[PDB]
């Protein structure tokens, strides 16, 4: 058998809320480490608030907030570059 | 009676995975609509994969995934911007 000189999207196993998950990182080995911590910490800060008082309602709450707080960031990049092209 | 002329971060209620959730969304009316759909869609597409065969585990699974694909985006943004200041 032969091998191909390619490096596709690598996956990594992290631990969030006590459970282990293997998702696609595709970035620095030190970066993927803070990814899990960011979600874990965010879930922890909301667990003490008890929004809907349920586990699935906790993880989904952080998921939607993480997306919104980051959407505004990527949006700036699009607006900033478009203004530079003007 | 008095009214302060201020505009803080507004909150929005959306239906994610069937349940209603109210989170912070001061970006834009149309933008905040796709935020819920982003998680809802990603969760639904993973629901057929049955990675952990559990809803709570699925919600956090997509959360870390979304963060991973968006974190590298804000990073690239900072890299190209820093090289433009050389």
């Amino acid at each position: 058998g032969s091998h191909m000189t390619e490096q596709p999207k690598t996956r990594v196993s992290v631990r969030i809320y006590g459970q282990d998950y293997t998702i696609v990182g595709a970035e620095s080995p030190a970066h993927i480490r803070l990814v899990a911590a960011f979600v874990d910490d965010k879930m922890h800060e909301f667990s003490e608030k008890q929004p809907m008082l349920d586990v699935p309602k906790l993880a989904v709450l952080t998921a939607v907030q993480i997306a919104s707080e980051y959407l505004k960031l990527k949006e700036e990049y699009q607006r900033l570059r478009e203004q530079l092209k003007k």
